[PDB]
């Protein structure tokens, strides 16, 4: 059992193993630091009073839960995980160690003039990713360029960290039955954005949100009006001037016509229609990239715990033993 140092970093006390050394802040709360097992350099979160209450509690329990599961390329994965603790009385603190990614989509797109290749290669990530979360029954519901990693390679992560922007219609109708296919609207936003250099829906608000999607993807007609329970719902959507789908390849005119095809099957308000993460990675404009045998999906992922009431000692509790039965990766 490892053997611990302390120290004063904004404000924040920090105790990590000596493993880990030079760590300075990032912006719970993160910080880069220097793993001397492994020569790599890392990022350390401490999570900020984990047990504080019933949600915190529950949302730390589902985060060492979702991290410990993820063994993907295009996912964050989890290198190491700590207490300072002894025992389950102790117990206060949470530490996560992660590969250390640094720069965001966003640090890219605003100032790397984007080819059409990497337009490819970012999405094609985000797709095989995606599958991979997908194939566990996790639905992300928050894709947006500050939750994807990219490196100077320009590999890239999933991760959770304006939201509305990248956010389906009906998860602005508080709708909750969500198919998997919020996270290829989010997906379509992103890409759009790639080709162009401009936010596809910057809504004001929830309500410009909506007008905006709509003025791209036309009104629903009949066939989709008929899936709308609420009465408010269509009280509203059948309340407006009655608008047309437009035409992608005049609204991305310049872009590469395949990449524009993708985003007509994307960006389908009825999300029956809103192609996978599964079909998409076969879609021709991933030619370069696609491959069969290299697009794995996940081991089944225990998500029933989800639906417990606990109290904050048995989510504690339960945080401690998945802590406890870590195993590095290989
Ligand atoms: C809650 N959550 N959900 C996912 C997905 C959906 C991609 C599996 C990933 C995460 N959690 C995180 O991304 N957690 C996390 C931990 C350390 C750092 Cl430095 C940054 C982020």
């Amino acid at each position: 059992r490892p053997t611990f140092y302390r120290q004063e970093l904004n404000k924040t006390i920090w105790e990590v193993p000596e493993r880990y050394q030079n760590l300075s802040p990032v912006g719970g709360s993160v910080c880069a630091a220097f793993d001397t097992k492994t020569g790599l350099r890392v990022a350390v979160k401490k999570l900020s009073r984990p047990f504080q209450s019933i949600i915190h509690a529950k949302r730390t329990y589902r985060e060492l839960r979702l991290l410990k599961h993820m063994k993907h390329e295009n996912v964050i994965g989890l290198l190491d995980v700590f207490t300072p603790a002894r025992s389950l009385e102790e117990f206060n603190d949470v530490y996560l160690v992660t590969h250390l990614m640094g720069a965001d989509l966003n640090n890219i797109v605003k100032c790397q003039k984007l080819t059409d290749d990497h337009v490819q290669f970012l999405i094609y990530q985000i797709l095989r990713g995606l599958k991979y979360i997908h194939s566990a029954d996790i639905i992300h519901r928050d894709l947006k360029p500050s939750n994807l990693a990219v490196n100077e390679d320009c590999e890239l992560k999933i991760l959770d960290g304006a939201t509305r922007w990248y956010r389906a219609p009906e998860i602005m109708l508080n709708w909750m039955h969500y198919n998997q296919t919020v996270d290829i609207w989010s997906v379509g936003c992103i890409m759009a954005e790639l080709l162009t250099g401009r936010t596809l829906f910057p809504g004001t608000d929830h309500i410009d949100q909506l007008k905006l999607i709509l003025r791209l993807v036309g009104t629903p007609g009949a066939e989709l009006l008929k899936k709308i329970s609420s009465e408010s719902a269509r009280n509203y959507i059948q309340s407006l001037t009655q608008m047309p789908k437009m035409n992608f390849a005049n609204v991305f005119i310049g872009a590469n016509p395949l990449a524009v095809d993708l985003l007509e099957k994307m960006l389908v308000l009825d999300s029956d229609k809103r192609i996978t993460a599964a079909q998409a990675l076969a879609h021709a404009y991933f030619a370069q990239y696609h491959d069969p045998d290299d697009e794995p999906v996940a081991d089944p992922y225990d998500q029933s715990f989800e639906s417990r009431d606990l109290l904050i000692d048995e989510w504690k509790s339960l945080t401690y033993d998945e802590v406890i039965s870590f195993v590095p990766p290989p």
